[PDB]
């Protein structure tokens, strides 16, 4: 069981300058000839010449056209090609082979392999050893000349990277296609595709250079007409890199292409981004009002990459964050500024809040920057992605934006081209600091501690105010629990972007500040506050910690209503509910342990409840903003801050706190329901497949949002809403009737309807299979059998497998129904996904992640199918490396 060091880090003893590659193929196999330039590097010391190659037949292997023997001069043992350094050339040479793989078997989804009808590959971080012998590692970059054959018919469409230099028949009905692309490049950033693709595409010209780009879009015949907003989104990102960052694409052409069968989102191959067609197809009729924002996104993110991880380069895997928490960032910039609305930043926080802070206080924390792995593929988590996504935020906020991008220009400049370090950023961002600061002593040494620290801080406050002196005190402490990566917790540099609200009149007090943080404890004094302020602290959340705002209730309303910042707005309606949230859950356990015959349990605050009305019933108030202080703060979010959760005792928690604010609003609930329904569902630009409007989108989710908490009520007549919104033109109105249904004898009736709807549309049938699993129903586990038998059957699809179990891992009451038969269903599922995707199976784990935060029966169950699927035979490296871990074994 190998384990790789960061700190172990050497270059290759070889150097691979030009790949050719001949990828031939066939009905039952394809061919891969592959000759490499190579040369031996100033760090070679005569070793042996190994190259990764994983699961590849050998036809036959040569240096310099000299045929070598089996043996005696290389042995092969299905992972590593290791040919005996005395065979191997002192000085430039060509090494080539001709191997056969398979992607019609290819059910891993990693390499070259089948999606329908479409062949594809997927490199990304180990896939390219598994098309052709290669020292795969982003530091050997190479220069690729990829010629691709096929059957004509089959195969029209022909895809690599570069500039297709010639295309030509081949007798036989086959036909072939040669792409050179000479930049240097990384292996995992080598592409193929080949199918019968149907496209869409347009002209861009860069805002400076003034160069012609040709962009395409494609994916099968039948979705061809669900590209356009993709096409649209493409512009979009390659406008905002050239407005925000002042760069421009530079290559003639870039392509996208959908296909079915992915393991994640998209992928940022050079010129030729591949994308899960969930990622990248919509429609106003087949797609649900979430697609819109995911294509823009996932769009965005991969056209991102082409600067940063393209252009500027990876040295090893352990830099991931770089690439992945930068582009992350560069990616929400984008849709901030694309959606303008205040839910795209609220929606990042309540990501990172549930998933990624229930990751870092789990078995499973690891740094943004880990030290060690054994498996590559388990680096790609949120902590890299999102909490990485926040560290590289961090800069922009303490730097601000004429001096962030000042320090993000100097990082281009100085690496483009390039392999990079998180520390050759790090250095960048501390030039533009120095000139922020006026002093070339200033440094950002400690914000390293950032990339190297696991754990979410703990920032807490106490208050001060002298009357007399009208003077102002917050005294700020920062705490890092100790967990197995670190023993010793050290002060991060965190910055608090800070306001000061007059209670009187909800006006600001003072202007944009953001205080330092740079030792565990500290005290901002300010001097000529007037009259006491109420604090609105960590705005736009400005460091991904647990905030302790140390406020009333009183206070935190306060800032409800009148902040100007949404975030803290937002945090201090979160506040209110998690503090309800824990009173009520130690109020209806205390009352299950002493087996109590009667008890009391604390109402809502009744101020609170007249805040929601108040924003509810504002006509200027952001619909957005309003579906999230009607709903309770996440599951994942809420366990982080409760020992031994017991899930019964929390969904009756959460049904007391909905019962209390429902039994005050559902009035005005049904009212704006009612009263949103002309701008919600407003068909005028219906059949205007480029016009997107996040705000009208918005105004359907807080209708959405309405109707479940007022179907779950059982509201008078809501069945009539319910029925009448099933008949509604837009998927996620007609959706949220089946799921909203489930409260209702018409549950079935709405299932079949919905399922007639969804059938003919490969992506909005799994959004039919995702509604159906997320359904509040009781005999849930017998729908989950019917959906198995009737709809999902042996399919090997990622989205299908996905969509059918993942959703109903979050029903509280019966995923953690206290038998395990949940737990005991989705790992039937793991192992039964592992045999052929090891990646998916791994994905399918998420459940488990919290394991040792629940009650201790149910611990004991979810162990207790750990250790069964740890006992398999068959169980791959990916997946036993991440029980291992979860397990603490
Ligand atoms: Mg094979
Ligand atoms: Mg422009
Ligand atoms: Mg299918
Ligand atoms: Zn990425």
């Amino acid at each position: 069981p190998k384990i790789h060091y960061r700190k172990d880090y050497k270059p290759s003893g070889f150097i691979i300058n030009q790949v050719t590659l001949n990828i031939n193929i066939h009905d039952q196999e394809t061919i891969v000839r592959s000759v490499l330039d190579m040369d031996i590097s100033k760090h070679n010391v005569g070793e042996d010449l190994v190259f990764d190659g994983v699961g590849l037949k050998i036809n036959e292997i040569s240096i310099n056209n000299k045929k070598l023997v089996e043996g005696e001069e290389y042995t092969y043992d299905n992972e590593f090609l290791t040919i005996f350094s005395k065979f191997v050339p002192k000085s430039k040479f060509a090494f080539s082979s001709e191997v056969i793989i398979h992607p019609e078997t290819n059910y891993a989804l990693t390499g070259l392999y089948k999606s329908k009808n479409i062949i594809v590959s997927q490199c990304e971080a180990t896939g390219f050893r598994r098309i052709t012998f290669f020292i795969d590692r982003p530091d050997m970059m190479a220069k690729y000349d990829v010629t691709v054959t096929a059957d004509k018919e089959k195969y029209p469409v022909l895809l690599s990277n570069g500039d297709k230099v010639n295309e030509f028949e081949i007798p036989g009905g086959r036909h072939g296609a040669r792409f050179n692309d000479p930049p240097l490049k990384p292996c995992y950033l080598f592409a193929v595709v080949a199918g019968d693709l149907k496209h869409l595409s347009a002209t861009y010209i860069t805002k400076y250079t003034k160069k012609k780009v040709e962009l395409y879009v494609f994916s099968e015949e039948k979705y061809v007409s669900k590209l356009q907003w993709a096409l649209e989104c493409l512009k979009k990102s390659m406008a905002f890199d050239e407005d925000y960052f002042g760069l421009e694409y530079d290559l003639s052409r870039l392509n996208l292409v959908a296909v079915s069968d992915f393991n994640v989102g998209a992928m940022e191959n050079k010129g030729l981004n591949i994308f899960n067609a969930n990622s990248l197809l919509a429609s106003k009729k087949n797609s649900i009002d979430f697609s819109y924002a995911r294509i823009l996104t996932v769009v965005g993110h991969e056209y991102f990459h082409q600067y940063t991880g393209n252009r500027v380069t990876l040295r090893d895997w352990f830099q991931l964050t770089l690439k992945e928490g930068l582009t992350v960032h560069r990616e929400n910039l984008f849709s901030e500024e694309m959606t303008k609305t205040v839910t795209t930043r609220l929606s990042h926080v309540d990501l990172l809040r549930s998933v990624q802070f229930l990751e870092d206080s789990s078995p499973l924390s690891h740094p943004i920057r880990p030290e060690s792995y054994v498996s590559m593929a388990n680096f790609y988590t949120t902590t890299v992605y999102d909490k990485g996504s926040e560290v590289m935020r961090m800069y922009l906020t303490i730097l601000g934006e004429e001096y962030y991008k000042k320090g993000f220009d100097i990082y281009i400049k100085k690496n483009d081209g390039n392999t990079a370090t998180c520390e050759d950023f790090n250095y960048a961002m501390e030039q533009a600091y120095k000139m922020k600061k006026a002093d070339n002593s200033a440094n950002l040494n400690q914000y390293l501690l950032w990339f190297s620290q696991s754990g979410t801080p703990h920032v807490s406050f106490k208050y001060n105010y002298d009357a007399e002196k009208k003077q102002y005190s917050i005294h700020v402490n920062q705490y890092t629990k100790p967990d197995e990566n670190q023993k010793e917790k050290k002060p991060l540099f965190i910055p608090i972007s800070v306001g000061l609200i007059n209670p009187e009149n909800g006006k600001e007090m003072i202007s944009q500040t953001t205080l330092e943080l740079t030792k565990e404890s500290d005290t901002f004094v300010f001097n000529n506050i007037a009259v006491k302020p109420i604090p609105s602290l960590f705005r736009g959340f400005s460091a991904p910690v647990y905030i302790e705002d140390q406020l009333t209730d009183e206070e935190r309303i306060l800032l409800l209503k009148y902040d100007s910042d949404a975030f803290v707005r937002y945090n201090s309606c979160t506040n209110i509910y998690m503090k309800q949230i824990l009173m009520n859950y130690n109020e209806f356990l205390k009352a299950k342990n002493e087996k109590l015959e009667s008890f009391q349990l604390t109402p809502v605050n009744a101020q609170f409840i007249d805040a929601i009305k108040y924003l509810l019933e504002d006509p200027h108030a952001d619909a957005g903003f309003k579906s999230y202080i009607v709903s309770l703060p996440q599951d994942r979010y809420i366990i982080n801050f409760v020992s031994n959760l017991d899930t019964d005792v929390l969904a009756d928690t959460k049904e007391y706190i909905y019962k209390q604010i429902g039994d005050k609003l559902n009035d005005v609930y049904y009212k704006m329901f009612k009263s949103l329904e002309a701008k919600a569902d407003d068909l005028t630009y219906f059949n205007d497949e480029s016009h997107v409007d996040f705000d009208q989108m918005n105004m359907r989710t807080l209708r959405n949002t309405l109707l479940s908490l007022l179907s779950k009520a059982q509201y008078p007549n809501i069945l009539n809403e319910i029925i009448e919104h099933s008949k509604s033109p837009y998927p996620s109105n007609w959706l949220t009737s089946l799921s909203v249904s489930a409260y209702f004898d018409k549950y079935f009736e709405l299932y079949d309807k919905t399922y007639k709807l969804s059938k003919d549309d490969e992506l909005l049938l799994q959004e039919w299979l995702k509604t159906v699993s997320r359904s509040d129903r009781k005999d849930i586990y017998e729908i989950l059998k019917k959906l198995e038998n009737e709809v999902l059957k042996d399919s090997k699809n990622p989205n299908d497998i996905r969509a059918v179990y993942l959703p109903f891992t979050n029903n509280l009451r019966r995923f953690h129904d206290i038998s395990g038969k949940g737990y005991k269903l989705i790992a039937e599922v793991i192992t039964k996904t592992d045999k052929f995707n090891p990646m998916v199976a791994t994905q399918l784990c998420e459940p488990f992640k919290l394991w040792n935060k629940l009650d201790t029966k149910r611990q004991e169950l979810m162990l207790n199918e750990m250790n069964t699927m740890l006992q398999e035979p068959q169980i791959s490296n990916n997946l036993k490396e991440y029980l291992l871990r979860l397990t603490n074994k």
